[PDB]
């Protein structure tokens, strides 16, 4: 807990030249209308530009306690807005371009952006929530849950129970939860493209499963500013901010960027709705 190994931080961040960008996502573009199960791995840096530092980029929470500094919020966990990225995902959803999302984030933003909690593995759990001890029941809280460390919340369940109601958040020894793991291994697996979107992939195994789609044939996309952990392993790597990647992909894949209405919690995912005709791409 002060001993963890919170591996790289704080190295340069890399900028793909307007030209190679607009080029390589043109490249995703074309790479996601060819796969038949698409799955997208997220972490930290998908919530920069809603306020959020994350852990290992040059102003992240590791990199700045490893510099004696604090990492700085721009919002709180409940006055964060999803980001453009977060909203491109629900869409991806919708239209059924988008098979499963795995989050390391604790952030909350995914489920508060309406994303389907069936087709979401949050890998390291959710701030806003809290798990009862005796049924396993779990309530989507408005206010983050004040613990960390899957401790007692104070609250008590109340499915038609009195058990105890527990945070999510895993403290560095505790292992990850087995169904959301289960479904993002097999969901990593199974997947013909894995995109990661501003993670370094550094935490295992959560930062392993994308390289499991490169098993039978897949490909692995990664975003992000950093290196990461599994670099060499990239069928393609786009250096970029991720906001304006995925604005630039859903524009090419014909899909606008739905309206966040404010928090919302949807827990099955719906048919598909419809979607634009393919490009002839050979
Ligand atoms: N707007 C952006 N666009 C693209 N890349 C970005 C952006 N902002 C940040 N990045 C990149 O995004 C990356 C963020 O990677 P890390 O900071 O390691 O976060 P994790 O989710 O992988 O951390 C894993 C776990 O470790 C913790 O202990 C927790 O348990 C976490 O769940 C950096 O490389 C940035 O360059
Ligand atoms: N984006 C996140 O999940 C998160 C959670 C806690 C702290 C930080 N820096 C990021
Ligand atoms: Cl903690
Ligand atoms: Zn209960």
């Amino acid at each position: 807990p002060f001993t963890a190994d919170k591996g790289k931080c704080g190295l340069p961040e890399i900028f793909d030249p307007p030209e190679e960008l607009e080029r390589k996502v043109w490249e995703l573009a074309r790479l996601v209308w060819q796969s038949s199960s698409v799955v997208f791995h997220t972490g930290a840096g998908i919530s920069t530009a809603s306020g959020i530092p994350d852990f290992r980029g040059p102003h992240g929470v590791w990199t700045m306690e490893e510099r004696g500094l604090a990492p700085k919020f721009d919002t709180t966990f409940e006055s964060a807005r999803p980001t453009q990225t977060h909203m491109a995902l629900v869409q991806l959803e919708r239209v059924g371009l988008l098979r499963f999302l795995v989050s390391q984030n604790v952030d909350g933003l995914h489920v508060r952006s309406g994303f389907p909690r069936d087709k979401l593995a949050e890998l390291h759990g959710n701030m806003f929530v809290e798990e009862c001890a005796k049924c396993k029941t779990q309530y989507v809280r408005d206010t983050v849950v004040g613990t960390m460390g899957l401790k007692a919340t104070g609250r008590l369940c109340t499915v038609a129970c009195r058990g105890e109601l527990r945070d999510t958040i895993l403290d560095w020894e505790d292992s990850l939860p087995d169904r959301d793991l289960a479904l993002a291994d097999e969901a990593s697996r199974n997947a013909d493209l894995s995109i990661t979107l501003g993670t370094s992939l550094q935490i295992r195994p959560s930062g392993n499963l994308p390289l499991a789609t490169k098993r039978r044939g897949g490909r692995l996309v990664i975003v992000n500013l950093q290196p990461t952990k599994h670099d060499r392993h990239a069928d393609l790597r786009i250096h970029g901010y991720v906001d304006e990647v995925m604005t630039r992909l859903m524009k090419h894949l014909g899909l606008e960027i739905p309206a966040w209405d404010g928090p919302r919690v949807l827990e099955r995912a719906l048919p598909p709705l419809p979607r634009p005709p393919t490009p002839k791409l050979e």
